């Protein structure tokens, strides 16, 4: 088992040049591949994700060349749905961002293929994409654990009047959303009752109109799109920087700065995330936002009581902010943290506790009670990248931490811990 360990970090305080967002590099890679015209992607994620998603597309014939630094994209649009027949294997990795929108996607027409990944690939829930496709036309089968991948896409999808359960994840509706436009038929997608994750929704929506199309949200509850549309290239696309990936550092400097500031996401961000920034905020620290920049300094650190289900991912950064956070922090309405690349509620309940947390793991929400000062723990990761960037924070104390299997930051953030030592002063 592989390690990194973090001596204490007295102060943090610096800019970070954020990666690609991750969230809006696969939604841009998947729209490219089935545009008409060239897409240049700049700012492109270069992160496991994100290459995953690229060998992807590759096995599905599309071609695309990429800058040295690989976060310059060249896609050659296909101009229209992926054709792939033969029931081949289309592995993605651990890509869930490849795996939900390319089985939408891939049912369009009368495909033939099997999506699957490494084996953690198969313990994420994808049966209500699965039931919302169906519904749509798609004929799809289950090779293994029914409601799980992998899939076999035989084609079928052509719209229609379409249910999808919003509940469980926002990312069956985003990959119905991208893939309806494309089908023949009017798609009048009906969201059976909680939509869990909305701002995902919101970056889906952007990105799709950023290619040309454009739908009728109606309050989230039902989106009526129009069939046989066409997505076109945008010419060069700029991707945002990664607001959760910043959630590590702007949290690093409400903790220990400093001034942390981020750039490549600011004020006009589409992402979600960016309003991890207001929870900061909330808790005692400052936070400036620029056009193409969001700062935080240190003020104060209290603990906070909120429903984080717009924001999950950077929840988890709120979790061990926590620890340094003066009361009781509770985070409510996070049950999908359990289905993610490890039961992060589990997880993150388990690791805080190591270093010293009273903590309660609620059915969907936890509290945090912070120890009168951390002590050391060898951190295990459950194979999460956000369990590792998490975990870091634990360092801005007197106490170094230990980070089992720091690597697993690749999943969206290779440099991660390079980035963190960056800001990190000794002075
Ligand atoms: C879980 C994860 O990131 C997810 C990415 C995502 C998207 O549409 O881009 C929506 C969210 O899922 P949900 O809450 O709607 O299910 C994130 O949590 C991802 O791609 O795995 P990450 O947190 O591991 O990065």
């Amino acid at each position: 088992m592989e390690s990194l360990t973090l001596q204490p970090i007295a102060r943090v305080d610096g800019t970070i040049n954020l990666p690609g967002s991750k969230s809006v590099s696969n939604r841009a890679l998947l729209l490219a591949a089935l545009a008409h015209g060239k897409t240049v992607l700049t700012n492109l994620l270069d992160s496991d994700d994100v290459r995953h998603m690229l060998n992807a597309l590759t096995a599905l014939g599309v071609s695309y060349t990429l800058s040295a630094d690989r976060t310059r994209c060249e896609i050659i649009g296909n101009g229209g749905p992926l054709h792939a027949e033969g029931a081949l294997e289309l592995f993605l990795g651990n890509a869930g961002t490849a795996m939900r929108p390319l089985a939408a996607a891939l049912c369009l027409g009368s495909n033939d293929i099997v999506l699957t990944g490494e084996p953690r690939m198969k313990e994420r829930p994808i049966g209500h994409l699965v039931d919302a496709l169906r519904l749509g036309g798609a004929k799809i089968t289950y090779l293994e654990q029914e409601n799980y991948p992998p899939l076999r896409l035989q084609g079928g999808f052509t719209g229609g009047n379409v249910d999808v359960d919003g509940s469980v994840s926002s990312q069956f509706l985003t990959a119905l959303l991208m893939t309806a436009p494309l089908a023949p038929e009017d798609t009048v997608i009906r969201i059976k009752g909680d939509l869990v994750s909305k701002p995902y929704i919101d970056i889906t929506l952007n990105l799709m109109k950023t290619f040309g199309v454009e739908i009728e949200n109606q309050h989230y509850q039902q989106f009526v799109v129009k069939g046989g549309q066409s997505y076109q290239s945008p010419g060069t696309y700029l991707v945002e920087g990664d607001a959760s990936s910043a959630s590590y550092f702007l949290a690093a400097a409400a903790i220990k700065g400093g001034t942390v500031k981020v750039t490549g996401i600011g004020r006009n961000s589409m992402q979600g995330d960016i309003r991890f920034a207001d929870v900061l905020e909330k808790m005692g620290a400052t936070i400036c936002w620029g056009d193409d920049y969001i700062s935080c300094t240190r003020g104060e650190l209290n603990a906070i009581d909120m429903d984080m289900n717009h924001i999950p991912d950077a929840a988890m950064t709120i979790a061990t902010a926590a620890l340094f956070a003066k009361g009781t922090t509770t985070l409510r309405n996070i049950y999908n943290w359990r289905v993610k690349e490890t039961d992060r509620l589990f997880a993150m309940a388990t690791e805080l506790r190591k270093v010293g947390a009273e903590v309660e793991e609620g059915h969907d929400y936890i509290r945090i009670t912070p120890p009168e000062k951390l002590n050391f723990a060898e951190i295990a990761t459950y194979n999460d990248h956000r369990m590792a960037m998490c975990f870091s924070l634990v360092a801005l104390s007197d106490t170094p931490v230990t980070i089992l299997d720091p690597k697993c930051t690749a999943k969206t953030f290779p440099d991660y811990f390079e980035q963190l030592a960056r800001i990190s002063q000794a002075a």
